[PDB]
């Protein structure tokens, strides 16, 4: 369910050194991926607050309603002695985040997925307006530990299997939704403790980006696009896209799918540290380009992935981020035909001393299925 | 799925109307209840910014990513014609919010789950700190349409038919987790469309709140807590606490759950146009403290109720709200005895012009189990 101690204490301790050097008196976090990232809590209150509050300096505190008590003990808060102050109905749990400050006025970072809720009452009762936490978290969580980048691993080479799969259950008559319950299955059964989510886009659906999958039936000439993730213990995701065709595709379709993987290859090819995610975006980007093929390319061409499907760093045009050895993310660049056909290629990899590991290693040309 | 277009267009023109009377330039609804709510859209990009921007004055816009606009013809949005503003990756779509409201300076609200990630740059882009919308779009949201009374009715009666079956599923022996199945099959199989949350608190696990269900089998003895929702078309909830003893209880366990009984009824009883959400819960608290009880009453008395299972208003000390017709709340004190046992009595119930309609009408004594 979650790392050893050990592991939130040293995170505890980096995010607050990060929050004093950025001159802030602390960091606010109610429940998510911030939280689970901090101390390893899955707890959500939702419109009552929980929240952990991590100052540049001293002992933190976990602010949380008293009959949300016994979670405590579900997370490393209870091991490592952080002060609790417990709240009833009827109280303003946002005067306790002050106090636990040091008191208003107090300058904070809040967690990116704090709602309104939440952070308008508190920027009152704090005296300053926050600012957002991404920044000081950032150097943390999208830096990715032994560990983290070995789960991320474990579940490429497990969605790998899946793919693998795949290729059977794309049989003319079956419909999309069909196709992703056997998918869904797949990705339980392959070690995946759940399914994150499964788009099976066949034919004129494989152009639709929001399409997940629907009562459409494969059709001999289908290009089917295949985007697929589970989550790995304890909790990071697979994320890989590769397209199939049922028969033989037409020539177009051959010679614009394989600009397509070349573009993807090559932004593959010039992850290191010191390359700008947009530098990145931009190798995937021109290939496209000199195919005459752009503005078919209707997204970035990625995006971080570690507790959250979708994370820092993002790979996209105006991004200056200078990228470092342990960032994750996805490399997967599409073209979209309205109304006719998409392809997608996409891979996970992480950032090496010296380039990037791929841990999604499916063929990366179009999978032709026969009929 | 969703109401007819007419339903959300009168929505939107109501919503437009008391934004102008808070004297604000408009609302900003991203994904979730409240954009659900207004123009029935399931939509919820994330990190990416979609949002309804409601003007107090002239025609609303949806800004949207290119890539997510076949989800238009989803919601009433493409139907009321809308003007849509999509942007592409690269963009800065807090600039197409702003000039949507005529441009900054714009003073706003926005719904309350809005997260950070986009309040905070939102915020900037507006040159003015939105207000909470919780205010505005309250006086739409928890007076509740003849349509949506008639939905919570239904899920009412469905969790009823549930708790009838609950008896037959508490057998010494059996886990938490093998009655939280079968009852989770039952609230599909009584019309729900999906299961909400399953709790079942056998002894120790009764006293504790935070508690869903695990592997501690029932015992005879057990006093069980069993707190049970799922959703209805096209999307309320029903949420109904009861509590059974696994044979006789003890007189002593008997005697504070009745006083617990009383306490419910006369909250009950005491819901009437006009009186105010604290008196609600002084009703319940008074009763529980008159029996010595109030200490080991550690929550409000209940919670709204609608397109989600936690809204407005909140039966809780200090909550002034004068309760007006169509409000749909919870009904809910319970006891708690750490260590031991609890119990909690939770009806579902609507204002209506002279008292209160209760949807859930399962019996409100403790339910005896033979062994
Ligand atoms: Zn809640
Ligand atoms: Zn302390
Ligand atoms: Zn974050
Ligand atoms: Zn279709
Ligand atoms: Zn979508
Ligand atoms: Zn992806
Ligand atoms: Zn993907
Ligand atoms: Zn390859
Ligand atoms: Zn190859
Ligand atoms: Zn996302
Ligand atoms: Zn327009
Ligand atoms: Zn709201
Ligand atoms: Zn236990
Ligand atoms: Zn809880
Ligand atoms: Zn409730
Ligand atoms: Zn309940
Ligand atoms: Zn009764
Ligand atoms: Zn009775």
């Amino acid at each position: 369910g979650r790392f050893d101690t050990a592991v939130y204490a040293r995170r505890l301790a980096a995010a607050a050194a990060a929050t004093e050097q950025a001159g802030l008196a602390g960091l606010v976090i109610t429940p998510g991926y911030d939280l689970r990232y901090l101390i390893g809590s899955r707890a959500d209150t939702f419109e009552r607050l929980t929240a952990l509050v991590l100052p540049a300096s001293g002992v933190p505190t976990i602010v949380l309603p008293r009959l949300e008590l016994a979670s405590l003990k579900e997370s490393a808060a209870s091991d490592l002695g952080v002060c609790v102050r417990d709240w009833v109905d009827g109280d303003d749990p946002y005067q306790l985040v002050a106090v636990a400050l040091g008191g208003a006025p107090a300058a904070t970072a809040v967690t990116d997925s704090m709602p309104a809720l939440h952070l308008l009452p508190l920027a009152d009762a704090l005296g300053v307006l926050p600012v957002l936490a991404t920044d000081v978290l950032r150097q943390l969580r999208m830096v990715k530990e032994a560990a983290e980048v070995d789960a991320l691993a474990k579940a490429g080479a497990a969605i790998d299997r899946v793919h693998a799969r795949v290729p059977a259950f794309l049989v003319p008559g079956r419909t999309e939704a069909q196709v992703a319950a056997d998918i869904a299955e797949a990705i339980v059964a392959e070690g995946h403790s759940a399914v994150a989510f499964v788009i099976v886009g066949s034919g004129p659906h494989g152009a639709d980006p929001h399409h997940g999958y629907s009562d459409r039936k494969l059709q001999v000439g289908d290009i089917v696009v295949v985007d697929i993730g589970g989550t790995y213990e304890p909790g990071y995701y697979s994320d890989s896209t590769r397209t199939y065709s049922i028969g033989d595709p037409s020539p177009d379709v051959a010679q614009q799918y394989s600009a397509l993987q070349r573009a993807q290859r090559a932004a593959v090819d010039a992850v290191r540290p010191g390359v700008t995610a947009a530098q990145v975006d931009a190798a995937a980007r021109d290939v496209l380009a000199d195919a005459g093929l752009a503005e078919y390319f209707v997204h970035r061409t990625g995006h971080g992935i570690g507790l959250c499907v979708h994370e820092e760093p993002y790979i996209v045009a105006g991004n200056e981020l200078p990228l470092v050895a342990g960032m994750a993310f996805s490399i997967e660049p599409g073209i979209y035909f309205p109304g006719r056909w998409g392809a997608r290629i996409e891979d996970i990899v992480v950032v090496t001393e010296n380039g990037a590991l791929s841990v999604n290693n499916r063929p990366h040309e179009l999978m032709v299925v026969p009929v």
